[PDB]
């Protein structure tokens, strides 16, 4: 088993997509009026307007953690962009440094690194 | 960058965890009353009661896709367990076989295999 892909269901894929590109500092691999695909290392993240099965648009309640080499450089980048930083870089006693940012459409992202 | 951990914010971690252990046919790596950890190949899935930052408990609007060697087997196992199947095994013209299931707490899972 391999958790490979996460879809977020949203009504306005182009805007959510555009916002996610600035936050992630990479373009979508591919995007439509109703679908966008990002590759983030070994994992894909889709935005979809269509309901593949019966469900509602995404509201809240997740954190998408992205392991990065330099948390503080992402921080600076994001601050210059005007992105809402929810928790500035902090570290655990075990060396886990993280940065929590408000993403579009209720999404919350963590850019983090470990010991 | 590497997307490798997803947190779901839920209210009754032990029961959401137990429900997920049955669906995934694997035990949490670790679980307490407010937190649980799954490893699903090379990516982790946490359940969390606590709000690391401000947000609502998860409601709806994501599909978690789990790539598997045998979709039809997972199907018989899930039918046996009595888990709600949203779309029985189907296949695209490019060989992508998928099975969509209702998970706990509004979660939707897809066990899928590609050509």
């Amino acid at each position: 088993m391999n958790l490979n892909q996460l879809d977020i269901i949203v009504s306005n894929v182009p805007q959510v997509c555009a916002d996610l590109e600035h936050i992630l500092d990479k373009k979508a691999d591919y995007a439509n009026d109703g679908f966008a695909q990002f590759t983030i290392g070994s994992h894909c993240l889709m935005l979809s307007q269509n309901h593949l099965v019966p469900l509602e648009n995404f509201q809240s309640g997740i954190i998408i953690h992205i392991e990065v080499e330099d948390v503080d450089q992402n921080y600076k980048r994001l601050n210059e962009l005007g992105i809402k930083v929810l928790h500035g870089p902090t570290v655990t006693d075990w060396g886990t440094e993280s940065l929590l940012v408000q993403g579009p459409a209720g999404l919350v992202l963590d850019f983090y690194r470990m010991k």
